[PDB]
């Protein structure tokens, strides 16, 4: 039935610990699309609302890619074949670039941490996102991807973990949850662009760790860049390795 | 997609809480079956290997009935409309009887659980079911829904939990899971009839139970009969509600 063939769809991804392919499999949030749902070669994870990820797994095939299409959207390959086809396909309407993957076995020093949150200048208030401010997320466009991608504030504040940083009485920094799996969060980290330089997102980012610590729940980085790969060593998470990724054009 | 498509037909069981259906439509373990794949508007959770549940819900579908046939199933209606589409197709071909559901808030007094595993007498040996025991439950039709949910050991040993009684050297009680879910086990408990009416069911019980709660995990009781449902009060189950239920004669 269903379920067996989402069994067998999970086949594809095997081991690939990228937590919104997890939650995507998970079933309460993102989606999966197949070549075939009875006999599926090819696999989607397909996760976002504004801002999206997709991750192609299996066969590469050019109608999972599609799918993708008119999407703010970051495609991930399993394998060389796969970012093969889509340069094959898209030529110059893609554009490759590297992301850093993190180690899921992470340690964590608390001291550290709270300390970096404890450093946070006396103007700026450190606050966990709840039904007000989950809106407020949402009025800004930088601030959006914090809690964009749950259907609304309900689900948010159900399956949800954000803080933000509040400076005379705007949110100009935030950490949060961008998914959420079983056990866990894939984090999302954005400063307003006139609060640069000040340490802010490394803030709430630290009090975000200890929130889902506190809560039992595994906080994940995944770098879109060096510099947010450099960041996230600071936090205490060590690289996994480089990989593949693609833009459209 | 597919998760999409899943969560709506979770969306037709509703809030029913019996575990077998949250084994169903979490993925691992049983199956899910429905009318249509697009416009899902009935629904089948179908689990187990040598005995089975078939739990039926949304509009009635005489299509999901036939997934049912030929198997030793107790057939359960989310409501009347289906019963009576059961009742009509059947006729003398099912036998139509009541199962108990217990609250799943269940308060256990951990003294009294561990006195009745106490009150073993010392001519019986209580065991956790282990690679060899797994083997032995098997063996007789009496014992075999102690472990025969599972695909095998290794999946029984990693997912399930049980334990059972011996007494010169055989296996005449036991309580083990017939189904586990992401926070828990649904219950079986079974003697031997030679070994009837001891006490014996009950410090299997307690002592599952105890080892459940010891690792977080929920114990389900859904009594198969008012003597089954007087034996879960004994264990401090309460009460939810009669049901309707339906086997093939
Ligand atoms: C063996 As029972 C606890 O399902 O009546
Ligand atoms: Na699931």
């Amino acid at each position: 039935g269903m379920a067996e063939q989402m069994r067998r769809v999970a086949r594809l991804f095997g081991d690939w610990p990228e937590t919104i392919i997890w939650t995507c499999l998970e079933g309460t949030m993102g989606d999966i699309y197949v070549d075939d749902s009875q006999s599926p070669q090819s696999a989607l994870a397909l996760y976002g609302r504004q801002s999206f990820f997709g991750f192609l797994a299996g066969q590469p095939h050019r109608d999972l890619l599609k799918i993708c299409e008119g999407k703010n959207i970051i495609l991930v390959p399993q394998n060389q074949a796969w970012s093969d086809l889509i340069e094959e396909v898209y030529g110059d309407g893609v554009r490759f670039f590297t992301r850093y993957a993190t180690k899921k076995d992470t340690e964590f020093d608390l001291g550290h941490l709270q300390k970096l949150v404890d450093d946070l200048p006396e103007s700026f208030d450190m606050k966990l996102i709840d039904r007000n401010l989950y809106e407020t997320c949402l009025v800004e466009e930088w601030s959006r991807d914090l809690v964009g991608n749950y259907i609304d504030v309900e689900q948010f504040l159900d399956l949800g973990l954000g803080c933000v940083i509040l400076h005379k009485g705007q949110v100009v920094s935030g950490a949060s949850s961008y998914a959420s799996y079983s056990a866990g969060i894939e984090i999302e980290v954005d400063t307003r662009e006139d609060y640069r330089g000040l340490g802010l997102a490394k803030a709430c980012a630290a009090q975000l760790i200890l929130a889902c610590l506190d809560r039992g729940l595994y906080p994940s980085w995944d770098a879109h860049t060096l510099t947010s790969l450099k960041l996230a060593e600071k936090l205490g998470y060590e690289l996994d390795k480089a990989y593949q990724a693609y833009e459209w054009r």
